[PDB]
RNA sequence: GGCUCAUCACAUCCUGGGGCUGGAAACGGUCCCAAGGGUAUGGCUGUUCGCCAUUUAAAGUGGUAGCUA
């Protein structure tokens, strides 16, 4: 599923900061990450293989680029 | 898909005038009175907490949609 993050170019977030921060979770591989779309204040990042909800309910409180952020289903 | 949003918060930094005073000078101190302002733009192998580059007088952290090639 597509996830929203209140982070983007203006918080100096990049596609990698996600890719790196996510893969390092027992249960998730880098192949599970679909398209990532950085924007001004929001990033879209797609999860594959139904591993969406899990990631989501784990990202809720994890330092990405050293800054926990709003995450949840895109919409 | 191009340019245009903030108000705040704790910071932090840049820019005066005037009496007196230190000092051989260069440069300072002190007291009185200020008025404003900056903290930005862009790069980097799609395994994160950075790195780098300019140009800022002054280069940080946090809270939430319009005019047109």
């Amino acid at each position: 599923m597509k996830l929203y993050f209140n982070g983007g170019k203006k918080k100096k977030i990049r596609a990698v900061d996600f890719v790196g921060t996510i893969a390092k979770i027992d249960g998730v591989s880098a192949d599970d990450i679909g398209i990532i779309t950085i924007m001004d204040n929001a990033s879209y990042v797609e999860i594959l293989n139904g591993k969406g909800p899990h990631v989501l309910k784990v990202m809720k409180n994890t330092t990405v680029k050293g800054k926990q952020l709003k995450v949840n289903k895109a919409n």
